[PDB]
RNA sequence: AGCCAGGAUGUUGGCUUAGAAGCAGCCAUCAUUUAAAGAAAGCGUAAUAGCUCACUGGUCGAGUCGGCCUGCGCGGAAGAU
């Protein structure tokens, strides 16, 4: 069982490690405004910054 | 032929896609509601949407369709006294 317990604490590290390096929180808050740019009703008025957006989101 | 109705459902078949809804593709492509309606033939929408069509009903009432052999023609076809 403890193999495994250890086995979960560590992916836990390594799984915060990764949120760290890429900054989940920026992402986050950037995705929230990209979803805010998105359900902006003209958000496909422009097709670029719609697109932009859609990469983007992905 | 026109003309008038319908042109459905699961279901946007899924996946990859950013989106993909019949209509970018990949990719299956069935079953149901049936008069009949394609997991779509074209147009179209960023996507949907939307629009026709196939299919089918109703009014009209004699032809209509598109290949084969063959005769004669048409376009392709602009030059310098
Ligand atoms: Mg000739």
């Amino acid at each position: 069982i403890n193999p495994v317990n250890n086995r979960i604490q560590d992916l836990t590290e390594r799984s915060d490690v990764l949120r760290g390096y890429l900054d989940y929180d920026a992402k986050k808050e950037r995705l929230e405004e990209v979803n805010a740019e998105l359900e902006q009703p003209d958000v496909w008025n422009e097709p670029e910054r719609a697109q932009a957006l859609g990469k983007e989101r992905s």
